[PDB]
């Protein structure tokens, strides 16, 4: 199943998905919920769409695995399974998120060398790939600065380092052939309604420093769908599930992007239809609140957290009674 | 692949037991064996290219660390795999290993490339060689434990081998057994017992295969002729005790209706020597210094009678790696 060769082809169809967090079990400290079933249902939906829409290229922009250090065998198996499924649809380019195990890097470069349908980008060096219908795409990758996960330098020099990398990618973008695509794994500065670091050291990038001459800027790391800017089109697809409370109002899913030479890019969201989350708040846990909790959870198809401040004595066994109540705090 | 189809002939590069990553004599004078090992591997790769082999067989213990291979060792492994894949399709039968990441890696890679196949179960796999020859692989790795009663375990192993024999009978062009174990009753074998060993009678190896590729034993050994069963051996002399064996790979040529033939590809490894002395005296001290001076390999001194504090032999002798 090799690439097609279409002459004078000015179109490129892209599936961009990110932040899978394969392996995640949520609320381990109160009621562990393995998110695998829900997550795979979403991934199957995304794979089916890429097939339906006959995409030319698939972009994976990191945090595909929940465990940055020691992913389980099941999570790794799921990842390789979906990578394989995607490769059968269109060539895949992978920009993994922050990781520590060298196993992914060794694996990545080897697999890239032996197959024309997958490319791992794990440095700042540009890569020229070929899409499903023969389109030439220059990839401009910006991963988490490795080795120096500890900066070993002040904020001024480090910012200048990041800024210098971005200027270099800009210059390399100018030497493109058909299309040029930026792939980044970081936090855009000044994100509207952004919670904060989910237990990690963050790389903060001003959106204006994203090379303006690229056709699409594919970003990952942020769990909410966000259209960052239009020139160049810069998007976080978001995660596929609602990973924790705080993500109740987010849009979750992937994106379909259509590029045409000489024309503005267009996109459509591929919504994951994730299970919903709800936080219930009460001044005090009384019979009025106690019935409010039971009532709500009864017809709610997602997971519920209860927060209350005032002491109410020994609570009744709500969690043993309500299967979708995953936390009381 | 080419599409002759060669049907009648099949040329095989069989190499094994590389032990990438090994540093020897760490508790006396560590010697990183990588330079020597890569020199041998380059020679083996060069030969596969020169001989234009159709199929390359790797039969385990390619990495010295069964649990935690270093990055350099894994990099070297993947480096050589890629080089070999450019020459001919490669079939890999991993040895006794842990981590399991090797297994996830293996099956994925096998799926995405038609130039490499990892066999990590007892299930037969049908592969296609360089010139389109249809090869059936009958793999026999270390079982995943298991290891209850020695009678039922031996019977379990025996049942696997009969199974392989049966599915061998299917075939098409050629059939090739790949095994990682210790043949029973090996002449001059040390150390036995290990005792983390899988012992198999050579007569239990499916007689209807064209070639039986074995790994785990560090010495070249033609085990039997029908079917031709060979341990290629390691590529370097890993420790003292391996002073006398042959190291290298094997080139095997199969022809339908004809008996199989083979030629060794010798690694020309660095030599090893153990020097024995009743006691360390000036006449012994003389022979040690003089021997090591013109010896291109590594030397061990073993002495019986205690001769007090020794002169700095290892400090003045670069290739003396052990005294005991
Ligand atoms: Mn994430
Ligand atoms: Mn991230
Ligand atoms: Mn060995
Ligand atoms: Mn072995």
């Amino acid at each position: 199943h090799h690439h097609h060769h279409v002459i004078n082809l000015k179109e490129l169809k892209i599936l961009h998905t990110s932040d899978w967090h394969l392996g995640v079990t949520s609320w381990t400290s109160s009621r562990p919920v393995d998110r695998r079933e829900e997550l795979k249902k979403a991934l199957d939906k995304v794979v089916e769409e890429a097939e339906k829409r006959e995409v030319d290229l698939i972009l994976l922009t990191g945090d595909l695995l929940h465990s940055r250090n020691n992913p389980s065998v099941v999570a790794l198996h799921d990842l390789l399974d979906y990578l394989k499924r995607m490769m059968r649809t269109a060539p895949v380019v992978v920009l993994p998120g922050n990781h520590d195990w060298k196993g992914l890097k060794l694996f990545g470069n080897f697999v890239t060398s032996i197959s024309s349908d997958i490319t791992f980008v794990m440095s700042f060096e540009p890569v020229d790939v070929e899409a499903k219908r023969g389109q030439k795409v220059r990839i401009l990758p910006f991963p988490y600065p490795d080795e120096s996960e500890a900066l070993r330098k002040n904020e001024g020099d480090f910012r200048f380092f990041l800024e210098s990398r971005l200027n270099k990618l800009y210059e390399e973008a100018l030497k493109k052939e058909d299309f040029a695509i930026f792939m980044g794994h970081f936090t855009v500065e000044g994100l509207a309604g952004y919670a904060g670091i989910e237990q990690g050291r963050e790389i903060i990038i001003n959106r204006a420093l994203i090379p303006s001459v690229v056709d699409y800027a594919a970003l990952g790391h942020i769990h909410s769908f966000r259209e960052i800017q239009k020139q160049p089109l810069t998007i976080y697809p978001g995660s596929l599930i609602r990973i924790d409370f705080g993500e109740e109002a987010d849009e979750k899913g992937a994106v379909f992007v259509e590029l045409k030479r000489g024309e503005p890019p267009r996109y459509e969201r591929i919504d994951a239809s994730p299970l919903p989350l709800k936080t219930l708040y009460y001044k005090k846990i009384d019979t009025s609140a106690l019935k409010s909790i039971r009532d709500f959870c009864r017809n709610f198809p997602g997971y519920v957290r209860v927060v209350y401040e005032e002491d109410s004595g020994i609570l009744p066994d709500l969690m043993g009674e309500i299967d979708n109540l995953v936390k009381i705090e």
